[PDB]
């Protein structure tokens, strides 16, 4: 496999603060292609100017052809809380409405809809004037909604969205899931799915596949990132209302953090895993996970499969030319191919400051990363586009550069594939 063409833009001018707001691991998702669309949001500077933030959404089309970004600054929203937790993530459902969710660090929910199915009606202007007002809550649904953090969202089969997010604090929370219906519009609750027990889960993220719901974690004892323990997994047939483990036997609702039958690796605590870093459902329904540990004396990424046969393997993800990253370092994501056959590493380099782009294939059982390409100039938590790489066999990728205020500028890279 080679890279076809490379192509960037420029989409923004980074915002000021001593924390990363954009470019932030479990945003889920920043750049999304639904129809013959990409959207992608970031903050930028209000004219208030420093530590005042406005929501952004772009799009551009791009099938049959790509066409240029347009912008929309939503005005009536002003992020001002200088937490790296405090991030943005996006949904599109199947009524092609455009959900936003952002800023929260253990805070009630920010939330907000287009009043129109605007990725499906596709409107000629793309104005603020496009969504709704940002709401504390989830119509039809039922809180908590507070204390708020890591929303999540997840696109299923039918058209419907999942939101997932942690009610409660780092040390102790626990997490729930809500379902948005694309053809009545409102939400339900699917209550608490993972319950902490003096600490929290920390999932890396949600897949949804052929009608499964794959997700995986670490638990943290406290505030202190070195009490990650554990790598967990769990899937769910029904959307997130009832879970099994990885040998099919099904869990207590909630699942408890203090229970050990959907523990997958032993990793202490003190071993240098960071929580919330990536994980991957691919085309043929094996679930990989992306961490990272000093367990071999140095540090490296480390790829979990899940295999066919059942059985779980860990491998280091070891490259030529890419250093290992320690606790604090950017986390990285895992892509996947149509066909099953590609996963790509998409791995920040603590000391190049760079996003390479690895790619493992499954014929070589994963072992065979290789050096596909490289995003220059990042200080970011890399995110990809799930369905236009799926659709078109194009890479993209969102990235916040490396540099000072007002050079670092929030990118879109994108990396035509010769699938
Ligand atoms: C429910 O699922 C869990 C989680 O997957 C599963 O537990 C895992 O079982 C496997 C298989 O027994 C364990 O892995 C082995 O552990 C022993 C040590 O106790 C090692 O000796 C093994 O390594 C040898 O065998 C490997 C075979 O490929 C060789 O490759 C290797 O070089 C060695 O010769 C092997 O690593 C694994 O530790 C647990 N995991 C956890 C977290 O407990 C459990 O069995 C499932 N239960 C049911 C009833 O299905
Ligand atoms: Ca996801
Ligand atoms: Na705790």
């Amino acid at each position: 496999l080679t890279v076809k063409s490379t192509k960037q833009w420029t989409i923004g001018t980074d915002v000021q603060g001593s924390e990363r707001l954009n470019g932030v691991s479990y945003q889920e998702d920043a750049l999304i292609t639904y129809g013959d669309y990409q959207y992608v949001t970031f903050y930028e500077t209000a004219p208030a100017g420093y530590l005042n933030h406005f929501v952004k959404v772009g799009r551009r089309r791009v099938s049959p052809s790509v066409g240029d970004w347009e912008f929309l600054t939503l005005d009536d929203y002003t992020q001002k809380t200088m937490d790296g937790h405090n991030m943005i993530s996006m949904g599109i459902s199947g009524d092609g409405k455009i959900h936003l969710s952002f800023d929260h660090h253990d805070v009630p929910i920010n939330y907000r809809i287009s009043k129109n199915g605007i990725a499906k009606d596709v409107p000629s202007k793309w104005t603020s004037d496009l969504f709704d007002p940002v709401v504390h809550e989830l119509v039809g649904s039922q809180g908590p909604y507070s204390p708020l953090t890591y929303p999540r969202f997840e696109p299923l089969g039918n058209g419907d969205l999942l939101l997932e997010f942690r009610i409660g604090q780092s040390g102790s929370g626990d997490s729930y899931i809500h379902r948005y219906s694309a053809s009545t519009g409102k939400w339900q609750a699917y209550g608490m799915y993972i319950q902490g027990d003096d600490n929290n889960a920390y999932i890396n993220g949600l897949d949804y596949l052929d009608g499964k719901l794959y997700t995986s974690w670490t638990v943290r004892e406290t505030p202190n990132a070195d009490t990650n323990h554990g790598v967990y997994f769990a899937y769910s047939n029904d959307d997130g209302k009832t879970w099994f483990n990885t040998n099919d036997t099904k869990l207590t609702k909630p699942i408890s953090t203090s229970d050990d039958s959907t523990l997958i690796w032993d990793i202490p605590q003190n071993s240098r895993m960071v929580n919330q870093e990536g994980q991957l459902i691919d085309t043929k329904g094996r679930f990989h996970i992306l961490m990272r540990d000093l367990l071999s004396g140095e540090h490296q990424y480390q790829h979990y499969l899940r295999k066919a046969d059942g059985t779980w393997t860990k491998n280091a993800i070891n490259p030529a030319g890419l250093n290992g990253p320690d606790l604090y370092d950017p986390r990285g994501k895992l892509a996947g191919d149509a066909s099953g056959e590609y996963l790509f590493g998409i791995l920040p380099d603590p000391v190049k400051q760079s996003t390479g782009i690895y790619v493992a294939t499954a014929s070589k059982d994963f072992k065979d990363w290789k050096s596909l390409a490289e995003i220059p100039n990042t200080s970011t938590e890399p995110l990809f586009d799930k369905t236009r790489l799926h659709e078109s066999g194009i890479l993209s990728v969102f990235v916040r550069q490396a540099g000072g205020f007002p050079d670092r500028k929030l990118q879109v890279w994108d990396f035509e594939l010769d699938l």
